[PDB]
């Protein structure tokens, strides 16, 4: 599967760092 770090990396790159991913990716 995809680790939260990888999810955050993808979200960070794609600009999909929202919600919890916003907190983690710090967008």
């Amino acid at each position: 599967g995809l680790p939260r770090k990888i999810l955050c990396a993808i979200a960070k790159k794609k600009g999909k760092c929202k919600g919890a991913l916003k907190l983690v990716c710090k967008c």
